[PDB]
DNA sequence: GCGATCAGCG
DNA sequence: ACGCTGATCGCA
């Protein structure tokens, strides 16, 4: 029901200088994944190509790599990365429908071309799921069925660029797509393909040391409990703590006794088993997720792990990292921080370089709220967390511990993002009136923050959405719900999303500007990871001194706010040493 | 599959 | 009853 040429060879008219292009990779994780078909739509027609002959034809490969041949796509990173694993370069992508849909409305959950096409009442295309199936029934269909799906996806992209660009323009989101998210998409593709080298000897070692330590605390738990049970079973553990040992019940969940670490922490005066259970879980988490989990996904030939940075998932514009998640590698406790010693440079005589923004969201907030005292604090390069730790624990700066700072840090963000006296009282372990008094006092010093929280909630009611500094948008329909709980959650999104989303916008512009600077200085240094406000590179050790002056500067100059941006940086033989 | 839990980001 | 995530695992 849609005409196309099912072609056996490439022909000149498939190589127009503007085209819609589908390079279909069905596997969720596209690293080293099969390309199952190709589709091209342009002014001359609609063409399906088998990847065997199209990716071995030199004129088509040259066309893919030619930045003056403009391609419209959906999820161009997925194609770019799977082609890099075939040794082929994709350039010249000028429209990515996925990033366009994500900017217009992140809550859509746009997972394929059909979902995006629905936003514009376009439905001559099927959902990817209706064509490939789900779970164990997933399959590439017969070639005539596959080719019409890929052609229909390309025809949709061909038709939907224009209405998507015009609504982005009306939203002021068009330079955000073309100058931020699409260039970033090429950079993430490079980072994902490059990968991070892992020392599997050091990892496999730590695991054996953990298996020993697990059993020791495991046996001390069974002895302290006076019996053995399934320590990971909330059923049995609940029975042990709150029925056998008859510990106080401080919280329930929808299924029973809560055993979350905040609970166990408040039970430590009552019994010694609770602290051992905490130690057990911690060691189990390192064993399950970071030792075993990491070793699963290392490619054994190269010893590299290849994350996937999801660019159209978070409702604020942050990235997320999947399989492995490289944005939540342990750092806080010393035992878990050692996992970062396994993250090593990919060549000999190279180093890891890490640079990160200091309190990026409070600096964004100070700029957006224009709060006099908060701006003055950052113009003095104050460390708000340490100052807040002093005011909390009535200690002096010399006697503020990283433990004390971590708590003060959660107080600083919590207050500006709407924590209640109740929640603050439970975090500090202080009275509910003291918590409320602490909060009202905090807003005495920063009344501009308070006005901002009120104004942005009112502006979300009137407009229906909040925006960030580079015009990312999040719709908040629940801001007017009559249900109190639902409306509250939406008001706290209004306070948080513009701030966190603007921090994401800043780091994303930093990565683009940093890649340009690296190129024109002709350094081999390249990006490996982004961790929300932190950039990790690897580079030949003789580039380190230059990078110490280049990366801080590029990050500090990404945007210009009414307070300075502060960047801290380290380098070393491993990711662990780069702090 | 879901949700409680915990690792990270602020 | 601060916000944004992803992985693991028991399932009450
Ligand atoms: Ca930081």
């Amino acid at each position: 029901k849609m005409a196309f040429t099912l072609a056996d060879r490439v022909t000149e008219e498939m190589l127009a200088d503007k085209a819609a292009l589908v390079v279909e990779v069905v596997e969720e994780n596209y690293h080293d994944a099969p390309i199952v078909g190709i589709a091209v739509v342009n002014e001359h027609g609609r063409f399906f190509l088998r990847p065997e002959t199209a990716l071995a034809d030199p004129q088509f490969v040259a066309w893919l790599g030619d930045e003056t041949k403009k391609k419209s796509m959906f999820d161009s990173k997925r194609a770019a990365v799977a082609l890099k694993w075939k040794g082929i370069e994709l350039c010249g992508v000028s429209f990515d429908l996925l990033l366009a849909a994500y900017l217009l409305d992140p809550a859509q959950g746009v997972d394929d071309v059909a979902a995006a096409a629905k936003m514009k009442q376009y439905e001559a295309v099927r959902p990817d799921e209706a064509v490939y199936g789900k779970g164990a029934k997933r399959a590439v269909p017969d070639e005539p069925v596959l080719a019409e799906h890929l052609v229909r996806k390309a025809a949709a992209i061909w038709e939907l660029e224009r209405p998507f660009l015009d609504e982005l323009r009306r939203n002021e989101q068009d330079r955000l797509l073309v100058e931020l998210e699409q260039p970033l998409s090429s950079i993430l593709a490079e980072m994902e393909f490059a990968g991070v080298k892992v020392d599997t000897k050091r990892l496999e070692q730590m695991g054996k040391e953990l298996a020993e330590q697990l059993g020791t605390v495991e046996q001390r738990i069974y002895e302290l409990a006076g019996q053995e049970f399934n320590i990971n079973s909330p059923k049995q553990l609940g029975v042990i703590l709150f029925e056998k040992l008859q510990l106080p019940v401080l919280k329930k969940t929808k299924t029973g006794y809560s055993t979350s670490a905040d609970v166990l922490e408040k039970l430590a005066p009552y019994h010694e088993i609770v602290e051992n259970i905490l130690h057990y879980r911690q060691l189990g988490k390192l064993q399950s997720t970071y030792i075993e989990g990491l070793l699963k996904v290392v490619r054994p030939a190269t010893k590299k792990v290849h994350t996937i940075f999801n660019q159209a998932l978070t409702q604020t514009g942050r990235l997320s990292s999947t399989e492995p998640n490289l944005q939540n590698i342990p750092i806080r406790l010393e035992e878990g921080r050692k996992i970062r010693q396994a993250f090593v440079p990919s060549e000999s005589d190279w180093l890891i370089f890490a640079a990160d923004y200091s309190q990026i969201e409070l600096r964004v907030l100070a700029h957006i709220a224009e709060d006099d005292n908060l701006m003055e604090a950052f113009r003095r390069d104050l460390d708000i967390h340490t100052k807040t730790a002093m005011d909390i624990f009535q200690v002096s700066e010399d006697e503020v511990t990283p433990n004390m700072r971590r708590q003060a840090k959660a107080v600083n963000y919590g207050i500006v993002y709407g924590i209640s006296d109740y929640g603050l009282a439970q975090n500090l372990n202080i009275s509910r009136k003291e918590a409320a008094e602490f909060i009202e006092r905090y807003f005495e010093s920063f009344p501009g923050v308070k006005r901002y929280m009120e104004n942005i909630v009112q502006e979300a009611k009137q407009k229906g959405y909040v925006t960030t500094l580079l015009h990312r948008r999040r719709y908040l329909p629940d801001i007017t719900s009559r249900n109190f709980n639902v409306r509250s959650f939406a008001e706290r999104m209004a306070m948080n999303t513009p701030i966190q989303g603007s921090a994401a916008d800043i780091i994303k512009k930093a990565m683009i500007d940093l890649n340009a600077r690296l190129k024109e200085e002709r350094l081999q240094a390249h990006l490996l990871l982004q961790v929300h406000d932190e950039l990790i590179l690897e580079a030949p050790k003789e580039e380190m001194e230059r990078l110490c002056r280049l990366v801080p500067e590029v990050m500090e100059q990404a945007v210009t706010l009414r307070v300075p941006l502060k960047v801290d940086y380290h380098y070393g033989s491993t990711w662990y040493d780069a702090k």
